[PDB]
């Protein structure tokens, strides 16, 4: 019976809109708060979510960490542009304590993570994060987007996530990209959806550092916009399906 | 305790934000957790019952009748059928009438029932003669033959007039309802009309107020909950004559559902840039 009470918090969270899970949590511990079985069965839960859907938790002002897979240390999380793993609550999304591997790689790193930074300045400026991982040996730049139209409605998520894993170390790189986009119309927020776009692209770079960063950002800029116009036409599009609907509501005769 | 307030604010905020088309699934989650314990089954039962009177939702009578739950029918706890003269004891939770209390008849109706009356003739006529009919909720420009089972729409229409009477001063409040249903059960849409007059018989001058919701809850196979509203409150000239009284009433709702219609009709998508950040992704013109 106590097992039943499991399943079912699982369907609260499935089709839920994206803006209105935190609060059903918060709440879902409450309830059930004596009950140390569903307790660790909650803690399980929404670390995955948070972590398969690169949550984003603040600490201090201006910093933010990437709750994801690539992120994850033990079961802690590195935030790269400081030397720190930070050990966080997922039900809350906060920080809760932090405690501080070529020579090489790091630089590489560094150039590309403060290009992103300057990309996502110019164009992103709302939570909106911008790191670069690295690590039988690659690269991953990362931006994180999450848009409210007002307190806490949701408008859109943008993750774009990209990985470059070298053989040929300096003349020509292979960039793999995913962007993962959802949204919710303030019309109505039970109407939502998340689109996927891949790309595999080859840059050309020299042994130039900066300019393999700056190359890799050239790619990334235009393949966002690429995606932003299949999205502007997917709105486009499925708004104008719901005005058709809505139209086949009037009871009337059409004159 | 604190935990059953806490519960309280649970089953709330989750059936405050689900649409329309999970309530019902939804509440029966609630139950197989929460079901041993009758005061929140009544809890529930409440909030429900709330929420089936602000949504003007029908409950079906008898053959071919209906029950419309909301503010204007509620008689003690129970809710009238002003056409049959009958008080009907509803389950909300079921959707269905438990239990009916008839009125005794008048041999002679008052002045008021007299233009409940005149509006209710109008008013069911006035449907007759504008809303679609089968061959017209038709997919074609010509009424053909409806092809297969799952092919087609269910409709539920029904129209009341109330009627009460504050210190002298008379009520009526007239109210058209359909509800559309794709395949059979899968409930598509709501069209929710309602009128209000407060008036007395010596009045040349009344003040119609009305409200027109529509609302989308059915699309690309999800439960959604997409809603349209114009709100109406217009001047007519009337007389003592009962009939013309309500024919005029019924010429201004004729129009105001016509402006919705052009309303609807002439929304459009919007192709800003913003979108995605953008509050107003349909718009009109
Ligand atoms: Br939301
Ligand atoms: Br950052
Ligand atoms: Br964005
Ligand atoms: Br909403
Ligand atoms: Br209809
Ligand atoms: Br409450
Ligand atoms: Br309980
Ligand atoms: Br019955
Ligand atoms: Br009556
Ligand atoms: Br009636
Ligand atoms: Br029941
Ligand atoms: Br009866
Ligand atoms: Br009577
Ligand atoms: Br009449
Ligand atoms: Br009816
Ligand atoms: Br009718
Ligand atoms: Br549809
Ligand atoms: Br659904
Ligand atoms: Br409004
Ligand atoms: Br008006
Ligand atoms: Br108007
Ligand atoms: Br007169
Ligand atoms: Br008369
Ligand atoms: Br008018
Ligand atoms: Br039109």
């Amino acid at each position: 019976l106590l097992n039943e009470k499991k399943k079912f918090i699982r369907h609260v969270l499935s089709n839920a809109p994206p803006g209105k899970v935190f609060d059903l949590i918060s709440n879902l511990k409450t309830i059930f708060g004596s009950n140390a079985i569903i307790q660790n069965f909650i803690e399980d839960i929404i670390s995955k979510y948070n972590e398969d859907n690169y949550i984003l938790i603040p600490f201090e002002s201006d910093e933010y960490i990437i709750i994801c897979k690539e992120s994850k240390s033990g079961n802690l999380y590195l935030h790269p542009n400081l030397k720190i793993l930070a050990n966080v609550n997922h039900l809350k999304r906060k920080v809760i304590d932090t405690t501080p591997h070529p020579d090489i790689l790091e630089k590489y790193r560094v150039a590309c993570n403060n290009k992103l930074k300057e990309y996502v300045d110019i164009y992103y400026k709302v939570k909106c994060a911008s790191s670069v991982y690295a690590s039988k040996y690659n690269l991953f730049l990362l931006i994180c987007c999450d848009r409210y139209y007002l307190k806490n409605f949701h408008a859109s998520s943008w993750r774009s996530s990209w990985n470059v894993n070298f053989l040929e170390a300096d003349q020509e790189i292979i960039l793999t990209g995913t962007i993962d986009v959802v949204l919710t119309y303030f019309e109505d927020a039970n109407i939502n959806f998340k689109t996927r776009k891949v790309f595999e692209k080859r840059v050309s770079v020299t042994n130039d550092i900066e300019n393999f960063a700056s190359s890799i950002l050239s790619v990334i800029r235009e393949c966002e916009n690429d995606v932003l116009y299949d999205l502007n036409h997917l709105i486009a599009n499925t708004s104008s399906d719901l005005i058709k609907n809505t139209r086949k509501i009037i009871p009337l005769n059409a004159h």
